[PDB]
């Protein structure tokens, strides 16, 4: 189990150098459009105040700007040339839970990349620092690259977050409420110990979802909705997921010591899908 | 965070090699293709017998991303565990690259890649006992391990075989921990875990340190029975004990106390070590 990105060629190839006088960060080449966070400007106000010419667009890894355009809290800039590069691609907006890969980007520059799950309280626990926004995240199916993360800003110590390409902000924080626990990332986990044969907090013991649900409300845990990729886990395991929802249930409590895969406390940054993939 | 190098300049140059009924990944630099030699074993052989076995055409080489294109193998040679198959065409997409072999406790980026197509990329570190703990599966052999420093790539590792952990060779041939394509317990990595400790002060999260200071010289014959790795220190290091004001010869201490157990307390939330982070992660990403 390790964290696994998906490869960063195909967006490496659309990362662009954005500058508005003052400031400058990363932006999103997609065929005619240069996407980027619009506090590069930094608001109708000063929309208006700006020219095409008030931009400009560079790739390092020749563009004019031609059209300029807001979109929620991004900018939508049209340029003179469409980018070769540009895989097949769509916007979508992911839901807490979901996993998806960051390429962190400075100055136009790809630096790193790495797995971020969008975090129940709508952040994601990367690593950004100044001058990383307008970094992507993206997901791959087959090879349609789904972008569903433009990086903005920095909120507490090492949490962050950003817009989803309509140009919403995640959580609908102005350019947090408290986390919980992924319930069902966590039951993909305790799956894959399950399949490594750390199966030692296994008990006949289970607990419905319906009360699971109740009860974690009142512990910090978001509700647990099953899918066929934990059914899948279920049925190769001959564990059920009620059973692991019990041992949730007594794990929070504490470990006594023991272990999970190495880990001292609980995982929900695996999912049901990455499980399956990877093991 | 555990993070890589970004991939595209590797996937520029990941290959499909076969070789009769069998196919890994290759990489491609130059005219020169590198790849496992296991390419050539039916279903303990002899490479040597296999190879001069290999004619013209016994290899087959195929780059699927990208511009797609067919390479004729024009000469093959053997190197340790891996194959210097030449080609005809150079790759365009060759960048500035060095080989330069890991030692254990270094950090490198994966990609791992299935009939020439790459599918992920992650980070492993170099175990002390000459493994990685990668996610490898049926017919990644042959994916790249790198890292960038500046624009050049150092290639550091070919995937070869699963022992449930993970080896392969380096570009000059020689497999890691001298496994052979027909394990040592594993040891902490001490200088990470100073850089953990480091990361933990860093962050707020200090009760550990304690005034009392163990040698470096001394930890290490320490360390030679209890689980550790020899201590080397690095300018990286140095700057970690500059920005926080800890001496290393601290953590010795503070690493020595705590192999007995946390006792009740919690570092950056967990209660055993982490040896996985170098300290040019703590110093990049701090």
């Amino acid at each position: 189990l390790v964290k696994m990105s998906h490869p960063s060629g195909d967006v490496e190839a659309c990362m662009v150098q954005v500058t508005c006088g003052s400031m400058t960060l990363n932006g999103l080449w997609l065929d005619n459009t240069v996407w980027c966070p619009r506090h590069v400007m930094c608001y109708d106000a000063l929309l208006i105040s700006m020219t095409n010419h008030s931009f400009s667009v560079q790739k390092h890894i020749n563009l004019r700007v031609v059209g300029h355009a807001m979109q929620g809290t991004l900018l939508k800039l049209t340029v003179d040339v469409a980018n070769p590069s540009t895989p097949a691609y769509t916007f979508t907006t992911v839901k807490p839970g979901a996993a998806f890969s960051v390429l962190a980007c400075y100055n136009g520059r790809p630096t790193g990349t790495f797995t971020v799950v969008m975090r129940p309280n709508y952040t994601i626990k990367g690593s950004f620092l100044c001058g990383s926004a307008g970094s992507v995240g993206y997901t791959k199916e087959g090879s349609v690259i789904n972008f569903c993360y433009m990086h903005q800003m920095e909120l507490a110590n090492g949490t962050h977050t950003g817009s989803a390409f309509d140009g919403t902000m995640y959580g609908a924080f102005m350019d947090q409420l408290t986390d919980k626990y992924c319930s069902v990332n966590v039951v993909a986990w305790l799956y894959a110990a399950i399949l490594n044969g750390c199966a030692w907090f296994v008990k006949p013991n289970r607990t419905s979802v319906v009360s699971f649900n109740e009860w974690a409300l009142a512990n910090q845990f978001t509700e647990f909705v099953g899918t066929q990729s934990v059914d899948m886990l279920a049925v190769k395991t001959g564990v059920a997921i009620e059973q692991l929802l019990y041992a949730i249930q007594q794990l929070y409590t504490g470990f006594q010591g023991k272990q999970i895969l190495g880990s001292t406390m609980l995982e929900d940054e695996f999912t049901p899908e990455d499980v399956n993939m990877q093991i």
